[PDB]
């Protein structure tokens, strides 16, 4: 039996809404006290036990004030015990309460002192103890006050009431004085994370993000602003933990399993997250039950009040407050669950992204080559990502069914057996919905495929725009591009939009249709009346049920993907190691020459065992002296690289002992270059020491290349090393080696890939005995006699066997065949660019967008009227005892629901067809109309990479994602507008709540809009360097172990991961901070709506339907608010795409293609002509006045830096005249249409180009030249046999794009074919210093005559050999000019500058 004495037993909830006095005293204030006893003593001992004396804080007013309040509340509890004894204190609960509370207060008395001395964070246990004291004592105050105001009598007397009021005041004051104060300590690198100092309420409410959010709002963020990771997130510690557990799995268990390794390491946090998810589920499904209880209460009370122990109107207020407490606790526990799952996600990425790299540095060479570099890079750019994203969804494998089981139970409970119709409809939809997910994916991948197609077309067009513009091929390739786009890509996009509208229709109908069918079957099978307390809680429960059944299949999909990824990682970590004993290693030897620096005792070295045991380097005796050069010789691929690798350890020793002394340096067969500064590729982590740095760089004979380089050694080796070339690279690698001053040098053809002059330079400064490195051993593999002359010892190997070994004299005496032969924006946060939104609304038809919004409004209006009709129907069914006109009411409800569904279908169709696709088409046509139409200055100044990004990455987003982002934003904005409208209509004085909440909501969504955008950008920036670093390390994996620098490289990877987590942890915690603020705003809206509804009830003018409807709507604000804020962040992140498109679309352009001065279908004369290659540059041509007659085969010469190259651009107006002009046979170019000029003239480019597809379009794409003429041109250039052999199609033969499918001279002949094919009255020629084969070169030099016997020829050429045949010569001098007859006449006058070379 209950061991208490009170009319209101332990029953937690009294007849009135609030807790029974026995529950408050017996359970709440007793458990708080017992919690405080246990955990408070635990913390007391812990703080005393953890450290004998910690860095103390100033005992400022704070500590003394909270101390005083503890004493005050102790006084009040003592006074309560004194006061209540007489008033039947035999009721055990009161005495238990005061005993426990007195003991608890003493323990807190102590613990505040101890925490203030010993702990930085305001202790968790005191914050929660005082939260429960304030809560319990507030419950007691409310209980007393309710009993007073209802039953007329104070159950603890006037004194007990006021004393409890003081207890509540003291508890609240002490709780705030605990949580709020910052704590005085009375005592560059990024400041410590606030998550370490945040007390438990700050951890719950993520208010420790408020400082970062303020900074992100006030200014742009950079890695100087992001706080360091909190303690335990360092990739090194995470990787060590996971690696210890993984090693335990590998060695202590017979069947190791990486999945259990990860569980053993990071399972505790996921289990806690699962607990919080369970509590969240329970709360999410109690809240609809409180809605049902509130509606049932309202109808009971209203019926009684119209027309003993009548219900109290305080139960309505307590139920509204219960709704608020459930909302608040739900959001707190939910975001703790999210915090823990994402912390485990970042752990698993950091722990694995580092452990993969540490494994990579240990992989055997065989295995590393077996795996593709791209594969292994994916192994942590995708596979580890899957594991990270698996954690987010891991807990739904049980919270999925768990959130379904209790939802089905609740629906059965309240709505009866008919529920099964709704469950059946959702289940039936699940296959269909998943099938549409597959179809959406298929169409989206097709869209990405066509995006890649268009990206390739744009890539060629932009890359060789110079030529394309030069021939005037702008319009034909524009037509090609727009054909591809319009037909293949946008038709696919309309298909995607149609099925997107279908999926939106399903998404909107199914939650409606479930409820409609369930109410139908309920009405037509159940004898009960469909009361308004059954309709609305059922509707909320179906809305909740939507999500688990929506998500579970996607969870299983992510689960199978994660399982495959764990499989890949497991096969990786088990991948074969290099054996650490392949070569034993010893320190350096102090002496010189005498000692063997490295040894091989008849040892054998297999490349691998298990993939293939058969191949090995044979049993070799080998030696190398200290302070000498030992050289290795032999044919290519015979084992030189293997021998060197052996002392590098990449080969697998099986027999004989091998040893090497001291630190080593390695130069690979191909010199590895790591992206970064050239100075960095020299230093390679070794400290900068000038007097040796410049000596070394000189010795490596590339100071000339530093002089050529724009920024010298400070120049950045381009992404993936594209900036340098092999000649520089070999020298640079050897420079790294020498600068290391390694105790040994293993050199695999360090000097073979460069000219003999450079080789001799390196020999005489580095390798020769006089060289700066004489005291350091060299084991140099090569065959060049110059190098061999330095060798103190040599060995020749064939097929993995050293044929002979000895010094140079012995090699000489051997008389062997080879032996004899050998011997962006400022960081002030400027407001959003509304003008770009207007531009987009103009790209979408500005009336189509309004039709879109109109149909969104109709959809949501018809959903609201669906619920209002449901309210009317339920009020009728409650007025009557049974369902009076099921057919009528249900049919109208179905009509309204299908009205909403059709409104949404029209919404999405109008969006995708009229609005978004129209804008995409318009913007792309505008952008291509501008870019291709832009002058050559644009392309010279701007990176082709970025210009191509605008077309591939950027306009794709405006195509596909911006439209849906706007649609989600407006759907949810209208949804919330109508939800607020419904709640206000139910309680007009809700406006005074929504306005303050609206201000707070704008405040938070704005802070988040700026800071989450910045942190997402900054995470994106910091992400890639991890993968790029990994791929370069894979490429250079040999050298890294070479120098024995795996330590530094591993540490660089760790600090490449920690940077990412510094960028990420704030991002996801930003999501948490926003979501907490918005879910608490939602909880306050629930409280406002429910309490104002109860007030209207007390006024007696509330009907249960109104409260049911208003709250059934207010419950889903909690999610629609957060979803609006996510969509507004996303739309700001995308609309910058339209900004980037517009910035190109309006580019200033060259003169019009066409103008009245047409060429009706020839000789030329310059007239004081001048121009500059760049508008800010000085004139490259000045006062040019040359006259050329119609047939003269003119050539031109000039200084290397002269405008000789720039002339051709100047003639075709690619660079516009500064003053003067060029006149043609009868007309001046400055008023000729550019297309007319450009194509009536003819040209062969400075360098040729290749387009994808057939040669027909590379000779005549516009097809204005007849097939017979094309065939004749192929004859004249005799490419004909070549194209016919390439494919039977001959002149229409297919051609591969971008590859080395053709040697230069044949491309030049194809260009000449274009030239002779076009009927032209001028023909300009060009040629540039390049690796042209002399054969095809002379073929060109003779066929150029055959092209036009009579046409004027402006032969630009760097090859005077090409120029000498010219009949007239122009000499250009940095804008100055001289003109002459043929070169013989020119040189007959003076010893010309060029004649000096000739």
């Amino acid at each position: 039996c209950k061991l208490c004495r009170s009319p209101e037993g332990f029953g937690p909830i009294s007849f009135y809404g609030d807790f029974t006095q026995c529950f408050i005293d017996g359970v709440i204030l007793n458990l708080s006290a017992i919690f405080m006893i246990t955990f408070g003593i635990r913390d007391l001992v812990n703080l005393c036990k953890k450290k004998h004396s910690g860095i103390k804080y100033r005992r400022n007013w704070i500590i003394v004030s909270r101390m005083a309040l503890v004493l005050l509340e102790i006084a009040f509890v003592s006074l309560a015990s004194l006061n209540i004894s007489k008033e039947e204190a035999e009721n055990f609960t009161i005495v238990s309460q005061y005993a426990s509370t007195m003991l608890s207060l003493f323990v807190a008395l102590a613990l505040h002192w101890i925490e203030y001395d010993r702990s930085v964070v305001a202790n968790t246990v005191l914050l929660f103890y005082w939260l429960f004291e304030t809560f319990g004592n507030f419950a007691k105050l409310i209980n007393i006050l309710i009993r007073h105001t209802y039953e007329g009598i104070w159950y603890s007397g006037q004194t007990g009431f006021i004393l409890t009021l003081f207890q509540v005041i003291t508890c609240a004051s002490i709780l705030l004085l605990e949580a709020l104060p910052k704590k005085p300590l009375m005592p560059t690198r990024r400041k410590p994370n606030p998550y370490d100092s945040a007390n438990i309420f700050s951890r719950i409410t993520f208010s420790w993000m408020s400082g970062l959010m303020k900074t992100g709002y006030e200014k742009y963020l950079v890695e100087a602003d992001l706080y360091k990771l909190p303690r335990n997130f360092s990739s090194e510690e995470l990787s060590q933990k996971l690696e210890k557990n993984w090693e335990n799995e590998l060695k202590q268990k017979s069947n190791p399993s990486l999945s259990w390794a990860i569980c053993r390491t990071f399972g505790s946090k996921m289990l806690l997250a699962a607990f919080f998810k369970a509590i969240h589920d329970v709360l999410a499904f109690t809240q609809p039950q409180l809605l049902r209880i509130l509606i049932k209460f309202v109808t009971d009370y209203n019926s009684e009040r119209q027309d003993p122990q009548k219900l109290p109107i305080v139960r309505g207020f307590l139920i509204a407050f219960a709704m608020f407490l459930v909302g608040f606790t739900q959001t707190s526990v939910l975001h703790q669950y999210f915090l823990n799952v994402f912390n485990t996600g970042m752990y698993i990425k950091s722990a694995l992204t580092a452990l993969i790299y540490q494994k990579s540095l240990v992989l055997s060479n065989e295995a590393s080559g077996l795996s593709s570099t791209g594969d292994i890079v994916n192994l942590m750019s995708v596979d580890v990502q899957k594991l990270q994203d698996l954690t987010q969804w891991l807990n739904l494998i049980w919270s999925g069914p768990f959130q379904i089981i209790i939802c089905l139970y609740s629906l059965y409970k309240l709505l009866g057996n008919s529920m099964w119709v709704g469950v059946i409809i959702l289940v039936i939809m699940m296959p269909l919905n998943s099938f549409l997910m597959r179809i959406q994916k298929k169409l989206q991948k097709s869209q990405m495929k066509y995006k890649d197609e268009r990206t390739r077309v744009i890539s060629e067009i932009l890359n060789n725009i110079k030529s394309l513009k030069l021939y005037a091929w702008e319009k034909p390739y524009r037509e090609k591009l727009e054909e591809v786009r319009n037909n293949k890509e946008l038709k696919n996009l309309t298909k995607l939009g149609c099925y997107m509208a279908v999926t939106s229709f399903q998404f909107n109908i199914v939650p409606f249709l479930v409820s409609c069918c369930t109410f139908a079957v309920f009405v037509y099978t159940e004898d009960r009346a469909l009361t308004t307390d059954l309709v609305f809680p059922a509707l909320t429960l179906f809305n909740l049920l939507s999500f688990p059944l929506m998500i579970i299949p996607m969870v299983l999909n992510s689960f199978i993907e994660a399982s495959v990824s764990i499989g890949r990682l497991f096969t990786f970590f088990t991948n074969e190691e290099l054996q650490p004993d392949s070569v034993q290693r010893l320190p350096k030897v102090k002496n010189i020459g005498d000692v063997a620096i490295n040894i091989g005792d008849d040892a054998t070295f297999l490349w691998q065992r298990k993939p293939e045991y058969k191949v090995a380097l044979k049993n070799i005796n080998f030696q190398a002296k200290k302070g000498n050069l030992t050289c290795i010789v032999g044919k290519v691929g015979s084992g030189k690289t293997a021998l060197l690798s052996c002392m590098l350890g990449d080969l697998f020793r099986v027999k004989g002992f091998a040893t090497v002394h001291g630190s080593v340096a390695y130069v690979s067969q191909v010199p590895w270059i790591m992206n970064g500064t050239v100075k960095e590729n020299i230093l390679f982590g070794h400290r900068y020491d000038a007097e040796f740095y410049e000596k070394t760089i000189k010795a490596c004979a590339l100071t000339i290349d530093l002089a050529i380089l724009m920024d010298g050694d400070k120049t950045l080796v381009g992404e993936k090393g594209i900036s340098l070339s092999g000649g520089q690279k070999a020298r640079l690698s050897l420079a790294r080696a020498v600068y290391a001053r390694a105790d040994t040098y293993l050199l695999d053809d360090p000097l073979a890939a460069v000219d003999e002059h450079v080789a001799r330079h390196l020999i005489e400064h580095v390798l020769g005995p006089n060289g700066l490195l004489h005291t350091k051993t060299k084991v140099l593999a090569t065959n060049k006699v110059s190098a061999l002359s330095i060798a103190d010892s040599i060995a020749l190997l064939d097929n993995g066997e050293i044929t002979q070994q000895g010094t140079y004299d012995e090699i000489t005496k051997d008389a062997d065949s080879p032996l004899w032969k050998l011997l962006r924006e400022h960081r002030e946060q400027g407001k959003v660019k509304w003008n770009i939104y207007l531009e987009y609304a103009k790209a979408c038809n500005p009336k189509s967008v309004c039709v879109f919004i109109l149909f969104i409004v109709i959809s949501m209006f018809l959903s609201v009227m669906g619920n209002v009709w449901l309210k009317h129907w339920s009020e009728v069914n409650s007025r009557y005892g049974s369902n009076p006109n099921a057919a009528r009411y249900l049919a109208i409800y179905f009509a309204l629901g299908i009205g909403s569904a059709l409104a949404t279908l029209i919404q999405t169709i109008v969006l995708w067809v009229f609005c978004t696709i129209h804008a995409s088409k318009y913007l792309h046509n505008l952008m291509t109309n501008s870019v291709l139409r832009a002058p050559m200055t644009f392309f010279e100044t701007t990176p082709i990479g970025r210009i191509l990004n605008r077309f591939s990455n950027d306009i794709y987003k405006v195509d596909a994602l911006l439209g849906r982002t706007f649609s989600q934003f407006f759907v949810n904005a209208v949804k919330v507008t109508f939800t607020i409208t419904v709640i206000c209509a139910t309680t007009w004085q809700f406006i005074f709540i929504i306005i303050p909440l609206s201000v707070f909501y704008i405040y938070y969504q704005q802070y988040y809009l700026r800071t989450s955008r910045e942190l997402r950008r900054l995470d994106s920036i910091t992400r890639s360097p991890i993968y790029s670093h990994f791929q370069e390390t894979l490429g250079g994996l040999a050298t890294v172990r070479g120098y024995s620098q795996q330590k530094r490289f591993s540490h660089i990877n760790q600090c490449r991961i920690d940077n990412n987590m510094s960028a990420f942890y704030p991002s996801i915690n930003a999501n948490r901070w926003l979501a907490y603020r918005l879910e608490l705003i939602g909880s306050i809206i629930i409280l406002g709506a429910a309490t104002l509804s109860v007030f209207r009830l007390k006024q007696g003018t509330l009907t249960a339907g109104m409260v049911g409807l208003s709250l059934s709507y207010a419950l889903q604000i909690t999610q629609t608010l957060n979803w609006i804020v996510r969509m507004t962040v996303e739309v700001e992140t995308n609309i910058v795409s339209v900004e980037r498109i517009k910035e190109y679309a309006d580019l200033k352009s060259e003169a019009p293609l066409i103008v009245e001065g047409h060429r009706p279908p020839g000789d030329i004369k310059f007239n004081n002509y001048s121009t500059r290659y760049r508008p800010e540059l000085d004139l490259v041509l000045k006062h040019i006045n040359i006259h050329i007659k119609p047939n003269e085969k003119v050539g031109i010469v000039g200084r290397t830096g002269a405008g000789k190259s720039s002339l051709t651009l100047a003639l075709f107006r690619m660079i516009e005249a500064s003053e003067g002009n060029i006149v043609i046979d009868n007309i001046a170019i400055n008023e000729i249409g550019l297309y007319d000029l450009r194509h009536k003239l003819s040209i062969i480019p400075q360098d040729s180009q290749v387009f994808e597809g057939t040669v027909r379009e590379n000779i005549d794409p516009i097809n204005q030249y007849t097939d017979e003429a094309i065939w004749r041109a192929l004859e004249l250039s005799h490419l004909k046999e070549h194209v016919l052999s390439m494919s039977n199609d001959g002149l229409d033969a297919q051609l591969t794009e971008g590859g080395g499918n053709l040697s230069v001279g044949q491309r030049q002949l194809l260009c000449l074919a274009r030239a002779m094919l076009v009927p032209s009255k001028i023909l300009v020629l060009d040629e540039a210093t390049a690796a042209v084969d002399v054969e095809t070169d002379k073929v060109v030099q003779e066929t150029i005559r055959t092209a036009f016997k009579d046409r004027t020829i402006l032969t630009i050429a760097h090859r005077l050999n090409t120029i000498m045949d010219s009949d007239r010569i122009i000499v250009l001098d940095n804008g100055k000019v001289a003109e002459f007859d043929s070169p013989g006449q020119l040189l007959s006058d003076n010893k010309s500058l060029f004649y000096s070379l000739c």
